[PDB]
């Protein structure tokens, strides 16, 4: 099996925040509570961080992880700068922090598993101190459309299958 990690972690990227560390794994799934020197960085989702935090210092381009559709591409979306493909199980990948003004690609777009979707980058929605990183977060289907849902949900990617959503589109 391989996962959106796996594929990252073969092309350098290396992983800042690993849901598989949180206390209690595999309970109480993206329980994090990160904050430090006065930011609740966890704080919209009642603490959950239900995704991983990867970064290279290689390069900025940023991969898409799986083919799909390009359903979101917001510079000043929840995760500042932010892309979601739509994958073929209709899943929604979420690249968060992305330098705004770099995204490839617009809604609607057709997205091959490996284009470069965008810059690695720190920007968020109030604009706070950031380490550069990209949030990479596998928000299911079932998402309910109210907004804590639509952020703060989440798949375990490191048990997601990616190996068959890499179709040309
Ligand atoms: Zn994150």
């Amino acid at each position: 099996m391989l996962t959106a990690i796996d594929y990252l972690t073969k092309k350098g990227w290396k992983i800042s925040s690993d849901p598989r560390t949180y206390d209690g794994y595999p309970k109480n799934y993206g329980y994090r509570n990160y904050h430090e020197n006065g930011i609740n960085y966890d704080e919209f989702c009642g603490g959950y961080h239900r995704a991983f935090d990867v970064y290279s210092n290689e390069t900025n381009d940023v991969p898409a992880v799986t083919s799909g559709t390009v359903i979101e591409a917001n510079d000043y979306g929840n995760f500042g700068g932010t892309f979601v493909i739509r994958d073929a199980n209709d899943n929604d990948w979420i690249y968060g922090h992305l330098q705004r003004g770099s995204m490839r690609f617009v809604v609607g777009d057709k997205v091959n598993q490996g284009d470069i979707i965008g810059l690695q980058g720190n920007s968020n929605y109030y604009d706070n101190p950031m380490s550069v990183h990209l949030h990479l977060q596998l928000r299911p289907k079932d998402a309910k459309k109210d907004e804590k849902s639509q952020v703060c949900s989440g798949l375990a990617m490191e048990k997601y299958d990616i190996t068959n959503l890499n179709a040309k589109q």
